[PDB]
Parts: structure tokens; sequence; C-alpha cells
């Protein structure tokens, strides 16, 4: 076939029901995810090629950069609570990689202070209730699926991308198989 388990994509051998219809997971810690948040854009690729009536996931991963790794994952709660994603992801991805300025907590939270977000807003959240359940969800999600490697995604519980089965000699090659992947495992 044109596409085969184990090529583009692997099996989960213990399906997951109920799990969200395509399901991503990244680290502000993982170099693949800074590629493909920031050069490859496979989020808003994949989305772009999706089919009407569907949702996309994405969940931090706490198993990278220790302590800093679980104020991360927490953050990303306080992100998606407030809906404010697509104004802190580029921000941390640099704070923690590129420019290395995000150390601690603290610095986590200038990077949402310096996107607009109050001070008040961001502490009463991060402290929230509905941020724990947020940041409990994340985590359930990734120990559903043995998760202990990002970047991943997951097609309605049972489908794994397998990127290293790609090209790689171009970049935009790269990314509409990726997202062509994503579709046909969407219309299985």
């Amino acid at each position: 076939a044109q596409y085969e388990d184990g090529k583009q994509y692997t099996t989960l051998e213990k399906p997951v029901a109920g799990a969200p219809q395509v399901l991503e997971f990244f680290s502000f810690f993982c170099p693949h995810c800074y590629q493909f948040e920031e050069v490859l854009h496979i989020s808003d690729n994949v989305k772009k090629k999706l089919p009407e009536g569907v949702k996309m996931t994405k969940y931090h991963v706490n198993f990278m950069g220790g302590d800093l790794g679980k104020d991360l994952t927490q953050a990303w709660a306080v992100a998606m609570a407030l809906g404010v994603e697509d104004k802190v992801t580029v921000p941390l991805f640099e704070g923690v990689q590129k420019t290395q300025t995000i150390r601690s907590a603290s610095d986590i939270r200038d990077v949402f202070i310096n996107a607009g977000i109050k001070g008040e807003e961001y502490d009463a959240a991060w402290n929230s209730f509905v941020v724990k359940s947020l940041v409990a969800q994340q985590e359930k999600a990734a120990a559903d699926v043995q998760l202990r490697g990002v970047p991943a995604m997951f097609v309605n519980g049972k489908y794994q991308l397998n990127p290293q089965g790609m090209d790689t000699s171009n970049m935009d090659v790269f990314v509409q198989q990726y997202a062509d992947t994503v579709k046909y495992l969407s219309e299985k």
C-alpha cells in the first residue's frame, strides 16, 4: 500500500477510547518541537488539510527539563484556559531554547506579561483549580499513550505519526507528507 503501518505511522497496541481526534504532544525544551512550531508550522498545516468537524488538541509534557518542565506544563494550562496559546508559544520557545532567558517560573510569567496578559489575571489562572484539572488532563493524556518522546501526534487515540519514515531532503515536502498522513489516518 502507499501508507503502511510501521512506515508513516504506527498503530497502538492498546487503543485509547474517547481520546481527542488529533492529539499533539510537545515540550518547550524539545528541539524538534521548536522546528515543528517555528520552521515547519506543522500544527497549522495539518489543520489546513483536516476535514470539517475536526478538533485539534496540543498538550505540554513534564518529562523534559525537570522542575521547569513542570512549570511549563502548568503555564501551558494557563495559556489554554485564557486562550492565549498563539501569543506565548513563540516567546516561550525562544526564551527556553534561543535566548535562554527562561530559568524560573517568574521568567515564564514575564513572557505572559510582555504578551499583554495582566499580572492579576495570570496569577489567578496559575493558582486556579480549572488550571489544576487542565494540568491533570495533559498528564493523563500522555500517560494513556506510553509517551516517552516528543514531538508526537496521535490520531483518534489509535494511530501515531512516524516522521522518521518520511523524506527530509525538502522541508515543504516533509510537512505535506506529514499533514496528508494525518488526513489519511483521520479518514481511516
